[PDB]
Parts: structure tokens; C-alpha cells; sequence
């Protein structure tokens, strides 16, 4: 809860049901993508599968999911497919997620 700043929210895709992500802009990159659906979804950047298609629902293999190579480098920014605050996204993951947790302490 703040104010003044406005967050980003993206629409994701997955297996599971269509799931949302908050992120910050495009000054962002994959890797901070990732790692944010990574302490989200619970999800390891390793197995996460980022893609502006969703045709990616549809990649079953480990090779399959390789033909979608647009959102692999982590230097790369989402400004690439520029993703605004409604843009829609399909995640892909092998396996299932991790556990979460978190414990804010004032020191």
C-alpha cells in the first residue's frame, strides 16, 4: 500500500489458469522478470518460460518450449515486446513451483 507510486501489474499465462504479475517497467529486464514470477509464482528462473505466444501452452518437451527464444536472455528488456500495464504474457514451467516465505524484521 503506497502512495503516489504506481505499481505495474502484466497478465500471464500458464497451464494452471491465467495468473498476474507485478513488475516495475521496462527498466526491467528477463532477469528481474523472472525473478519476480520467481518469488511470485514460487517458480525457478531455470524451468520459467517466458513467451509472446501462446503457442507455448502447447510445448509439452524440454525442446519444445526452447523454440521460444524471445525472452531467454536476461539482459534482455521486456521493452522488446514493450509490455504495458494490461500486455498479455504465457509462462512456462517444468515441474511445479518451489515453497515461499518471507519474514520482514526491523533491525
Amino acid at each position: 500500500g503506497s502512495s503516489g507510486s504506481s505499481g505495474t501489474m502484466l497478465r500471464v499465462r500458464s497451464r494452471d489458469g491465467l495468473e498476474r504479475v507485478s513488475v516495475d517497467g521496462p527498466h526491467i529486464t528477463v532477469s528481474q522478470l523472472k525473478t519476480l514470477i520467481q518469488d511470485q509464482l514460487q517458480i525457478p528462473i531455470h524451468n520459467q518460460t517466458l513467451s509472446t505466444n501462446r503457442n507455448l501452452l502447447l510445448a509439452k518437451s524440454p525442446s519444445d518450449f526452447l523454440a521460444f527464444t524471445d525472452m531467454a536472455d536476461p539482459n534482455l528488456r521486456i521493452s522488446s515486446l514493450n509490455l504495458a500495464h494490461g500486455s498479455m504474457v504465457y509462462l512456462a514451467y517444468e515441474g511445479e513451483r518451489t515453497i515461499r516465505g518471507s519474514g520482514p524484521s526491523s533491525g
